[PDB]
């Protein structure tokens, strides 16, 4: 048997208010790559099938993202992990996003909305995102110190999405305040926020915004997302406010945490870090993202019994893929502990496994990344941090609520 505790959950939030399983997940991937988690009674993270089987090795997971036709994400969600009281109720209003849909209701959805990911659309976002990044840095280093989360890693992911769907200015305050009440309750700090009632606000909001820009069409990614195509097809007005919704979630404490998780490993390697300034290499993007691995997991449910590198997988049960155990797998990464922001090729998981639901939003957030990182070289080169920074307690999120630091040194 692999060497760890009984009673071990790789999806305890526990364990991630405190740090990552790094060792736990290094053991497996050596003795035991695929390795049945029980999960005591009443404490399945809102699933009460017993356990789950931890995917840990990066092949493994490639294999089930691409096999979508088995391993479903409708069935159960791609969450593993809620309050251990939550209602089945609140689990299934996951599948009104594109992320939670399997085909053909997910394919038609992915490219209707491939429309606003277009290398084009993501490009005229790049000079209004370089000069907020660099905007952003200045007024963090003016401040000599403080929060790097809140005020370096915060607000740029949060103008790529507005940015994106051509939320006015003045809208942009509440649509951040809806989109950062999504997720983290579990987290004492953030007991009080309701993702519901801010869910519905947004949907409120995108809808609305809908429904004007088929009366004022413009060459806006909304209007293209709203009127229909050579086939007929677009996304009706509420389709639009889960579309509205995911983007609120899906780009938003992700890119988050690469930032902040990023600047962590500068700080621990100075080396790449006089490099970064030197050279600036966009490689860095993908280094950083296999380094923060900000969602260390999904999960899938087995429609079929299906047998996956020699282990069979019974029709019904849940996969987690830890994508943080992916991206340090030995058979695929040269030196996987060693941060290197110059590796090339880099076949991180960190946006998922290839396949039909890989993240749509991959290259907005590298450029995101890579003009933030510019723009913390420009304005704030010998930064030095106060104190160690604040894990957020979470399931499947690898999220860093506060971290102290001084940009003068
Ligand atoms: C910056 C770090 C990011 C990480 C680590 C990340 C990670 C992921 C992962 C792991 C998936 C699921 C992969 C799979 O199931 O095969 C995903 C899907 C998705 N991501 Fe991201 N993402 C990031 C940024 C973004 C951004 C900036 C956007 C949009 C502005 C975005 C939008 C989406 C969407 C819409 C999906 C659903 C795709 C589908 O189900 O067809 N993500 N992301
Ligand atoms: C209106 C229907 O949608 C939602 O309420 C909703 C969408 C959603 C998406 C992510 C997500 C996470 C990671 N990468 C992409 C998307 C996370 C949470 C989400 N919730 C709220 C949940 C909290 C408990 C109830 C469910």
């Amino acid at each position: 048997s692999p060497n760890l505790p009984p009673g071990f959950d790789f999806t305890d939030p526990a364990i991630y208010a405190e740090r990552l399983p790094v060792a736990e997940f290094a053991e497996l991937r050596s003795a035991a790559p695929i390795w049945w988690n029980g999960q005591d009674p009443g404490k399945g993270g809102g699933f009460h099938d017993g356990g789950f089987w931890a995917i840990t090795k990066l092949n493994d997971v490639k294999e089930i993202s691409r096999h979508s036709d088995v391993f479903s994400s409708y069935e159960n969600g791609v969450i593993p992990r809620f309050k251990n009281d939550i209602a089945r109720e609140d689990i299934e209003v996951q599948r009104f996003v594109m992320l939670n849909m399997d085909a053909p209701h997910h394919t038609r959805l992915r490219k209707i909305i491939s429309r606003g990911f277009t290398p084009r659309a993501v490009g005229r976002l790049h000079d209004e995102l370089q000069e907020r990044a660099q905007a952003i840095a200045a007024e963090a280093a003016a401040a000599g110190s403080g929060d790097f989360v809140e005020q370096v890693s915060c607000e740029l992911p949060l103008q790529a999405i507005a940015g994106l769907l051509g939320v006015p200015q003045e809208d942009r305050g509440k649509l951040f305040h809806w989109s950062n009440e999504m997720t983290g309750n579990e987290d004492p700090e953030y007991a009080h926020i309701d993702p519901k009632a801010s869910s519905a606000e947004l949907i409120g909001y995108a809808m609305k915004m809908a429904e004007e820009k088929a009366k004022n069409p413009a060459d806006d990614i909304v209007t293209q997302l709203i009127q229909a195509d050579i086939d007929g097809e677009k996304l009706s007005d509420d389709e639009f406010g889960f579309f509205v919704v995911m983007l609120a979630v899906a780009g938003n404490e992700t890119t988050r945490n690469s930032i902040t998780q990023g600047m962590m490993a500068f700080a621990e390697h100075p080396d790449q870090w006089e490099l970064y300034k030197k050279v600036r290499p966009e490689t860095a993007a993908d280094e950083i993202v296999r380094w923060a691995t900000p969602v260390t997991a999904f999960q899938r449910t087995a429609l079929r019994d299906y047998e996956l590198s020699g282990v069979q997988i019974a029709a019904g049960q849940r996969v987690v893929m830890f994508y943080r155990s992916a991206n340090f797998d030995e058979e695929v990464f040269q030196d996987p502990f060693t941060f290197n922001i110059l590796r090339n090729p880099n076949p991180h998981v960190g946006f998922g496994g290839t396949g039909a639901h890989y993240c749509i939003g991959a290259n907005l957030a590298r450029m995101t990344i890579n003009l933030i990182f510019n723009a913390v070289a420009d304005h704030m080169p010998d930064l030095k941090p106060i104190s160690a920074p604040e894990r957020l307690r979470s399931g499947w999120l690898n999220g860093i609520k506060h971290w102290q630091v001084d940009y003068t040194g």
